[PDB]
Order: C-alpha cells, then sequence, then structure tokens
DNA sequence: GGGCGGCCGCCC
DNA sequence: GGGCGGCCGCCC
C-alpha cells in the first residue's frame, strides 16, 4: 500500500523503482526529484528515460505511483502539478 | 461547470454535443445512450465516430463532459463503467 | 473485437 | 524545448 499524502512517494517507470521527493518536484521540472536505490538522482523526464519510456514523451503518464500515473495523483490532490515552461 | 451527479449529462466530442443518459449507459456499450438535438441516438463509440474521433478508438477518452474525459467521471464515481465485452 | 499503452506530431 | 491529443497495433 502507498500513502499518497506523504512527502516521499515510491514511484516506478518501466520496472525501475525510485523515490519522488515532493519538495523537490515543487521547485520545477528541471530539478532532480527522484532518487533510485543506488543513490542516483533524476528529473521526471530523466526518470521516464531511465525506465525506457523516452518515446512516450509524457512523464506524468509514464511515471506511476501505487499503480496510478502521476497525473492521477495530481487530479486527486496528492501531488502538486509543477508549472509549464513557457515558449 | 456541470452537475456530474445528474442522470442526464451534456457530453461533447469534437464539435458535436449531445445528452448522455446514465441509465442507458449502465446497460452496456452496445446500448444507444447519447441523444443529439435532432433526436438521433448513438452508442458511445458511434458518438465518437460522429464527432470525428473514429481513429482514436477510445470513447472513454474521446467523449468529454465538463471538459473531462468520461474516464475521469468513472474514476471519480459519477458514471457507470459499462462491462467489457 | 474493444480499448489502452506506446508513440509522436504539433502548438505554445 | 515540454507535454497532450490524436492515432493505432495488439493484448485478452
Amino acid at each position: 500500500t502507498v500513502d499518497f499524502k506523504a512527502p516521499l512517494l515510491p514511484v516506478t517507470c518501466g520496472g525501475v523503482k525510485g523515490i519522488l521527493h515532493k519538495k523537490k518536484l515543487q521547485q520545477g521540472i528541471l530539478v532532480k526529484c527522484i532518487q533510485t536505490e543506488d543513490g542516483k538522482w533524476f528529473t521526471p523526464t530523466e526518470f521516464e528515460i531511465k525506465g525506457g519510456h523516452a518515446r512516450s514523451k509524457n512523464w506524468r503518464l509514464s511515471v506511476r505511483c501505487g499503480g496510478w500515473p502521476l497525473r492521477w495523483l495530481m487530479e486527486n490532490g496528492f501531488l502538486p502539478d509543477p508549472p509549464r515552461i513557457r515558449y
């Protein structure tokens, strides 16, 4: 079971496990916020690439938490949705 | 803003609008449950086609209510998810 | 077959 | 450059 309200979230992407730090995601998509067991750090899109989902081009859908895409956590109030980078 | 708890729901797909009848949707995906203003009836997938989204092959995402896919209303307990065939 | 994950064109 | 709607192959 996963506590969606906790400041740290266990996440997965393509069978790769990591720990998402909400305090870091809140600083923006360019900030490394996911740490794998070996201590390495990833931004969300870097973690999408790590899990083999580079071609999907959507970390909010490629990265999952408790069997839900991160977008579902954002829609349900468990996870801040970081701002877009303007064009 | 849409009352997602109403038995009749205004839905859209592409430029097309219609009213989704929840009690008809409950019965299954082959049942006609969306009526347009001329009185014609559509299943969800027929309404997907009518709105120009034939190639999406996912009426739960192509058909919208209040800006949300119907899938969202199902995930949040406002709409029956008809049984899979 | 019905529909969903993988993909990527395209806008902003 | 980022990410979402449109597309479609392919499980069950």
